[PDB]
């Protein structure tokens, strides 16, 4: 089964989370995992002025989403919605919609916030779009503690706190939940698709 | 795989929908389908005064939800939320929550409204609760037309219009979508659980 | 202007928050504030088995909601929705709905939760209902903190009591809503 | 009171609705109404390839939103969210957010959709953002019809134009919001 971790990050928090999701997914024998980012929509001059972080991941096209059995979407919280960059990218999936290209495929979502507020709304409003595509939506609930690789309130998807100033980095507790999410979704993908 | 169609109905619209969901689910070889209702919370005197409809389905207990591989929830729209009866029943699932009893099981939702407004919100706010339980959420999207048994804008779950006066009954077009939802969810249940 | 603080509480957390909301609203000249609860739907036997804290505020009827200029609704988070008790109560407001009785009145929401998340969804899914009644919805913005409404964290075991800061935010919500009610209604 | 009707439209449906909203708002004595659009983010080449209807209303800056007493936001339904263009625009209001510039101002939302559903989710997920800014949210209630805000059905092929009834509801939304803006701000 093929698993895509598709993300947008301005300052690297979601990028670090994406790498954790991919790490967990890679634990599943038979899962082929790929990490890509959506295009930055800001001119590079403005992105650099704003202290945006450069990233090694390849840029996804909308059309290539059709190639995967599961897609795990990562976005920062922007006033309780997904980012404009992710929204703009998803608005380019009308062709896939019309052909049924994503119907029945697995989808799951992770996020990041400065100070917590809005994270739930970001995830559930992303689910809405995934449902228009007919995707099967995978929340994380509160999984059995022994399934997390770090011993230790986010049932919709993994999250991390960036701090009011953006300077906080994901903790190992937060990354462990992201790794669980990837492993769990990839396992489902293999169970459904081989 | 065992599939529960669990519903609340005051005037029979959701009951008719539930029967359609169950009919579709029953098409799947290997799916064992059962239909139950949540308890009425109104005293019978008031229910009868209000013109409520008597129903043959057995009354579910909260604990028995643990016995199923998939649960398809039906509720009328009450100001854009599930009914009080369904909410009250789900509030009795704390024990299941604590034990992980519903984690990873399939869930899907159908509804009914008088005049359309609120149906989307009813379904997505029901999804929230299912996600706290760790259930895998199955929207219906816009499925391939040849999969509906009646040739013919509801991607979250099947719906029906009861009319402002409650006198409209589900059309065959609406029931066909409910039947598709049951068949689709039961197929997934068998693919995951045998 | 008349302000109703209308709440459901099983273990007392929302009850404590409701008192704070009312205190804040009472700081506003011209605001007449009343605190009521929705009925418990559980038989007392089952409420007591569950370790409930018996509520003694006056019980509101669904119909009296029409008498207020602003209503501030309190509910615990129950798997990211309002409680069944609050939902059952609101399901009895169909008569008001039909008559337009709450149309244009102010509404605002506060909640309580354990440490599991869901509070944001509880508040926003409560807003949906208020909108069907045509109520004007008042979030708190950036005045487990959300801009949607005041919250308190009760702890996984329910033993935490609202913090000083959480009660201050609840007081602010009452004061702010009551002020808007007076600006609109005198 | 100053009322901004701020919209995004690709094929003209929200543009037509915005004109109606503005007409309604303009019926209110003391309301000063302005209609602006958010920038198109697509290069014109791609907008034209997609059959877009070139928009000519003045383009709003994110910062000028602070100048209004009420803002009525229009966006097409894009898989149950606002459009990427409206989202990109709102993502540029962080400077206002930090300064509290929109706090307490009135907000209301209208939308357009094909026949697929999602309009309710578009409106309510737009409300979330408005709440982060501390805006007071105005649904229309029972004054593809929703109590959340005016809508129009564009058809599966986009060829339907707003109906007379849909434009009447849009006018009502503008009139109602503008009236509340004048009651609050003169
Ligand atoms: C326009 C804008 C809106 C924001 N809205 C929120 C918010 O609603 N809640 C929050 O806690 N943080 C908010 N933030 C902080 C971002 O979520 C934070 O920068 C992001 O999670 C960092 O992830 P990244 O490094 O992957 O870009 C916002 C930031 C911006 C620029
Ligand atoms: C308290 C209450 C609230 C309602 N809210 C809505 C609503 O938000 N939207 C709507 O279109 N119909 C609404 N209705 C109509 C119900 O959805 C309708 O009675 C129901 O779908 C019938 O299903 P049933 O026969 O299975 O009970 C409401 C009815 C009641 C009693
Ligand atoms: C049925 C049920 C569901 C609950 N769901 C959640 C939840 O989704 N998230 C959460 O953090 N706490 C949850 N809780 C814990 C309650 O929110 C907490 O006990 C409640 O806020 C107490 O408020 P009260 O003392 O006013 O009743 C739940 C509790 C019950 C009984
Ligand atoms: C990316 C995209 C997603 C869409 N999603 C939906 C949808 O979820 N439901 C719907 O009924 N129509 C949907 N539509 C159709 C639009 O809502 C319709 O073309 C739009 O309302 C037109 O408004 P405008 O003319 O102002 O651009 C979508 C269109 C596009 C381009
Ligand atoms: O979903 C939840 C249920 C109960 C609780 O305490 C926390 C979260
Ligand atoms: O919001 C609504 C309430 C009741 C009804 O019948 C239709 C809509
Ligand atoms: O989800 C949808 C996408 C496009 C459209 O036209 C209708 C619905
Ligand atoms: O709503 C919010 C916006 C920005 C931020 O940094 C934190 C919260």
């Amino acid at each position: 089964a093929k698993v895509l971790v598709l993300y947008y990050s301005m300052y690297g928090h979601i990028e670090t989370m994406a790498r954790a999701v991919a790490e967990g997914a890679s634990k599943v024998d038979g899962a082929e995992v790929v990490v890509k980012r959506v295009p930055e929509t800001m001119p590079p001059q403005l992105f650099e002025k704003a202290g945006g972080k450069t990233q090694t991941a390849p840029v996804a096209t909308p059309q290539e989403l059709a190639d995967y059995d599961a897609i795990i979407f990562g976005t920062p919280t922007r006033f309780g919605n997904m980012s404009g960059q992710m929204r703009t990218f998803l608005d380019q999936t009308g062709g896939l919609w019309a052909s049924g290209a994503l119907y029945g495929k697995l989808a799951s979502v992770f996020s990041s916030t400065g100070t917590g507020g809005g994270q739930e709304q970001t995830i559930t409003s992303t689910w809405t779009t995934l449902a228009h595509h007919g995707m099967v939506i995978v929340p994380i609930g509160y999984a059995a503690q022994e399934l997390f690789d770090v011993s230790q309130g986010t049932p919709y998807g993994a999250t991390t706190i960036a701090g009011g100033d953006g300077s906080r980095q994901p903790s190992q507790e937060e990354l462990s939940i992201a790794r669980y999410q990837g492993e769990y979704v990839a396992g489902l993908a293999v169970k459904l698709n081989g």
